[PDB]
């Protein structure tokens, strides 16, 4: 099950990622992390075509924030099933 | 129904944009979201013509604090309801 | 009740700010905030003129602090009830 | 057991990372530390061959990441005891 | 009982900073703040003759610190009891 | 009891620093501390000859490390016993 996920600098920008991500496919949004600097993301899970479908919508509907940013973004098709039990992409 | 933010750099601009949207229309306070380099944001809930009043005035009311600045701000009319249970935009 | 806050860069500095506000009226402190960056906000709350006092000796009284600077400072007569449930302005 | 790391400026790249490592050979990824200022480190367990030839692929496919980079990596082979009670390259 | 603090960037520093504060006076360091940003400071309680002689000697310490930084410091005679209950400065 | 301390930009390099450390002389590697912008120090105890064996081997294996950089490194030959109770520089 793929993952995709949006970086943003700034937490409004962020929830816009959100949004538009699980409004644009079939995709469930699973998580979002903080890592400091004001970066934060939101990852979805779903299949690769949806999920691709996802972030790039979000990244385009992001320009309708004001001052928000994208920093970075990135889809895995597949990921291995150890990702699921340290890193936080997994269905809670 | 709709959420608004608003995210500032430093503390007392975020209490002057939670207590001039919540003063401004039928908007709650729902939340306020620290994610590091001093930014912080303060999320509402209501009716989106209300949400849209609250923001307004947050940003305007925000010059009037000494050293305040506003990074970013946006409403989101409707959003999805998988955002409720991933993100701290509740009640 | 009204609310006034300082918000220095570095500790020492707003132990100051929460020392002259207590001393210079008729305020509580009722909170200490850290948002990051090393940005730090003192809170006090009291009637409006004696918290209008006391922010204003705050903010003098932080260039006795060696490497002490303000970054922001503000009041609010009046807050919204809803603020004292979500932020941290509340008599403890 | 050796032990391998690669630290990242952002999230998404250091999943790749991860994703990358587990994939390349038989580690295992054991960690992930955030330090702040966007920097974050996964880290996996493994023979050392096998813990060279995940963080080399690592490092490579963190350059399909937009926005992706990598700020630090390193290997040990025979990391101490001692490091396992005190730093998060354990289980 | 007055308090003394030595913020400095880096944490051997501020190791340097309380070490030399307990030793160069009869006070007790009483806590250790981390504000983010890698500003750290050091918290001691004592008479202000005492503070004021712990502070100085850390100042001049962390000076043989490899990589050491003050970024500020400060001494409060006399702290209002109010911020005993919100500020980390007690005996815990 | 001696205390020694390497700080670092980034995480791999301090895992080397602590490698290093315990693995140059007979020194507990007791903690492990954050204090943002990416800075991160490891903490030995032992025998100030030891110590200091430990800490000169740590900062110059760092220079193996890719990306890696030491910020700051200290050795205090004998900590005050107040220290032991208020910074992590004990035997957790």
């Amino acid at each position: 099950i793929a993952v995709g996920m949006i970086e943003t600098l700034g937490f409004p920008a962020v929830v816009e990622a959100a949004d538009s991500m699980v409004k644009a496919a079939r995709v469930t949004l699973v998580g979002y992390e903080k890592i400091g600097s004001g970066r934060v993301t939101v990852i979805v899970r779903g299949d690769v075509s949806e999920v691709q479908a996802s972030v790039t919508a979000g990244i385009e509907n992001i320009r309708r924030v004001n001052g928000g940013e994208v920093l970075s973004n990135h889809i895995i098709a597949r990921p291995h099933e150890n990702l699921e039990y340290v890193l936080p992409i997994r269905y809670t």
